[PDB]
């Protein structure tokens, strides 16, 4: 069909079987890089916008404010130039000239906020603008935005079913706000009835799900995971779905992207490395011989160029 | 489906239509980045190669030669890794580094030519080394191989004619190599026999076709419109099927670009721009005012981010 605006165009994305990982094709990625603003953000973007005008939170004449400046700040970017709003990101005065540029190109209003400061600058500063006229702006919270894991389980999860004939036996998805993982499980789980293996991945560094599930104290850290890994639990994390997590290092998520970029044809981006290479642990095991593992892979490869996904290469 | 390999996953790219261009919503753009290496050229890249197999011209082990790092070079880059073939791309030395890593990181043999020599010393170069072992080395030639506007014929065309149900009127594409214009031109035309325009577009920096139809010294130049304008006829463009040639100056595709990102949420790259530009022209004539135009935009902006494109933004 033809879609009225970008926002309308979200997901329908491809899955590709891996030559390279699993034993014997087992292994099956979904690439969510093929998207408005390619990455799986552009669902969550288009439907927390959608969510909120039908809420009538989001009016015309109200103005977007966040946070972020990574794949939900592009998302909301699109989506808010595709439907007619102002957008403001704060993110601090330290962040790469290309992803200002990136934004700026959509049309964005930056705040740069204090480089000392860090994200909690940020997240601040949005959160004072806010508070300026709280009948002008809305934060539409990404990580507690139950619109996020919603559009998870109206298509993302329908799209894995139908791809599959409703083979899927286990989906790996990278933890990040939750929504991928728990709208995926939610749709295949309750929707289609199929008791599949939800994975949930995150970093071996910053292993919060895993310290939580153990009762153990709970210790993030830093990592190179670019997407995953945000230090706690997100209220879009249902941990009642989740089955399993598994933890994968940075170096390993890299080295697995490049092998995907290389060996695979695919450019993914780190966050994709990651997920793959969880999900090759698990093809490996004999209890997975059979089954059928969908692995999300949330952005590409260039977005990436000056990270160390490529530095060295 | 699942994809055996990432070459299977090219096309089915969506129509937006466009609010702030056209007159009441007769503009309506196909997004080529969307795309398994995220341009227009994954189709190409895909059918050269599937071809030359059916063709026995690639075989095991032989090996892909080719002189470009743009779009088809990448694409040629990503289908050689999915379907496991060496590949090596000449180019001049002075290439970016954001590009060579690129290509590196789908696994390219790099072979830097002299700059001095600009695009000429690489199709030297690639042209020697097969020269030096014709059983070894395959190169594909997208100005000529027919396998590039046949994928266009039985891909691009098609999914045209079936997301508009029949009502297409009008096709606008930036002419590099000509396979998509003539591709999707026969496939309309012939295949669903339908007369709709043609339009070619090229810069007004090197109006070659133009030049060429109206039988005037042919003068290429210079010009930012990459993709495009190559500077003579290429054998993939079938002039037959042209009904029209637009010309669009690169200060005007760049704005148009950047207007498509700030105030369509359309991440499009120069040549998008430069399309929809021409597509804007002929939207805004009365004798296309009720007819369905729709414009190829071949890749997306990300990959421009050190360009013009968003130098100054």
């Amino acid at each position: 069909a033809i879609y009225a605006d970008n926002s309308y165009s979200i997901g329908n994305t491809p899955l590709v079987r891996l030559k390279h990982f699993g034993h014997n094709g087992n292994v099956v990625v979904k690439i969510e890089g093929r998207n408005p603003s390619y990455s799986v953000k552009c669902r969550i973007g288009a439907n927390m916008v959608w969510q909120a005008e039908k809420d009538g939170t989001l009016t015309k004449g109200k103005e977007i404010v966040d946070a972020t400046s990574g794949n939900t700040g592009i998302a909301l970017a699109y989506v808010a130039a595709a439907r007619g709003y102002k957008i403001t990101l704060t993110m601090p005065e330290t962040m790469s000239l290309e992803r200002k540029r990136l934004l700026c190109g959509l049309g964005v209003n930056l705040v740069l906020t204090e480089g000392a400061k860090g994200a909690k600058g940020a997240i601040a500063k949005a959160e004072e603008i806010v508070a300026s006229d709280p009948s002008r702006y809305v934060m539409l919270k990404q990580f507690e935005n139950p619109a996020n894991p919603q559009i998870h389980r109206e298509t993302t999860g329908p799209e894995i079913w139908k791809d599959t004939d409703g083979k899927v036996d286990v989906v790996v998805a990278g933890v990040g706000t939750g929504g991928s993982i728990t709208g995926i499980s939610r749709a295949i789980k309750l929707d289609f009835g199929k008791q599949i293996t939800s994975v949930a991945v995150e970093p071996v560094e910053s292993p919060v799900i895993s310290q939580t599930l153990a009762g153990e104290e709970v210790k993030p850290g830093p990592h190179k995971i670019q997407g995953i890994g945000a230090g706690f639990i997100p209220k879009n994390l249902d941990l009642s779905i989740i089955d399993r997590v598994e933890t994968v290092d940075s170096d390993t998520a890299l080295a697995t992207a490049r092998r995907l970029m290389a060996e695979e044809g695919i450019l993914a981006g780190i966050s994709s490395g990651a997920a793959v290479a969880a999900a090759d642990r698990l093809a490996k095991l004999p209890e997975f011989a059979d089954k059928l593992i969908v692995v999300i892979l949330p952005s590409a490869s260039e977005r990436y160029l000056s990270t160390a996904l490529f530095e060295g290469i």
